């Protein structure tokens, strides 16, 4: 059981060890395409690649490569695309993927600048009146409205296939307050954010997979996906205890390497799942407690 194991690991001070065990046991698959020299400038990090078997392919004729993975959670029956923060030359590719995968939501779990560096290209419009055109992929992107809260912002974007003049509404969920070092302020603000994403519909099976990223698309993206899937699972079974966080994580690492980057992120994941489980099991009021504790 989850809380039991949590305290025991806390008491034994062995998160570093537990996490390192997950690292040792994690799947290792080839990333041949990511590593082709022609794709060198499509990767933000040398050490962060999509496996060949689970990578998302652009329907481009030219070069179908983007650093992005399909995490397909069979039992939970939810899918996620995890990707790196777009680069100045892959913003086009990014929206092409969003378009071709029929995604409804984009969860961004980083700020454009962190620790004094540029973690991500400015890949969406910041003002209604300056829409963005992506020439390489023939897509138009327009800011329709935005709802700024204390520690996250939700934007409504319109994505137009210039080739066919067909258009969609994309929801952009931007978590801005994950700390530079350490883990978010509390479970509460993080869970409050996840639940906003869930309520948007962006996770429904009727849409393509939600697109989730931070800078590398593994650490904070891992935490978000792991928590969502774990809660989803205990919701489906209404049995908090059959859910093995570490086992779920290893299952996700079959699809993308390095999900969850620090032992502290792992401990935070437990925290968020344990806390979020309160809501899952019939306690509706807990979600209102997170909204207030998040200070949005
Ligand atoms: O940009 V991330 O994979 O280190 O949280």
């Amino acid at each position: 059981e989850m809380e039991k194991e949590f305290e025991q690991i806390d008491k034994s001070g062995s998160w570093a060890a537990i996490y390192q065990d997950i690292r040792h046991e994690a799947s290792d698959f080839p990333c041949r395409v990511a590593k082709l020299p022609k794709n060198k400038n499509r990767n933000r990090y040398r050490d962060v690649s999509p496996f060949d078997h689970s990578r998302i392919k652009l329907h481009q004729e030219d070069n179908d490569y983007i650093n992005a993975s399909l995490i397909k959670m069979e039992e939970a029956q939810r899918s996620y695309i995890l990707t790196q923060g777009p680069l100045p030359n892959t913003c086009g590719h990014f929206w092409e993927m969003v378009w071709e995968q029929k995604s409804r939501g984009v969860v961004m779990l980083n700020r454009v600048m962190e620790k004094g560096s540029l973690k991500c290209a400015q890949y969406w419009p910041q003002k209604e009146e300056k829409e963005m055109i992506f020439e390489d992929t023939n897509l138009k992107l327009t800011l329709i409205s935005e709802d700024i809260k204390s520690y996250y912002t939700v934007r409504q974007l319109e994505l137009e296939n210039l080739t066919t003049q067909e258009t969609r509404e994309i929801l952009h969920f931007h978590y801005t307050t994950f700390p530079d070092f350490g883990v978010p302020e509390s479970p509460a603000s993080f869970l409050n954010f996840l639940f906003k994403v869930r309520e948007s519909g962006s996770l429904s099976p009727e849409h393509g997979p939600v697109v989730v990223h931070c800078s590398a698309g593994i650490g904070r993206s891992g935490t978000f996906c792991l928590a969502d899937t774990c809660l989803l699972l205990m919701d489906k079974r209404k049995d908090p205890s059959s859910v093995d966080i570490k086992k779920v994580l290893l299952e996700m690492r079959k699809f993308r390497m390095g999900l969850i980057q620090t032992a502290d992120q792992l401990r935070f994941s437990y925290l968020a799942v344990i806390e979020g489980a309160k809501f899952i099991m019939g306690d509706s009021s807990v979600q209102d407690q997170w909204k207030e504790l998040s200070h949005e």
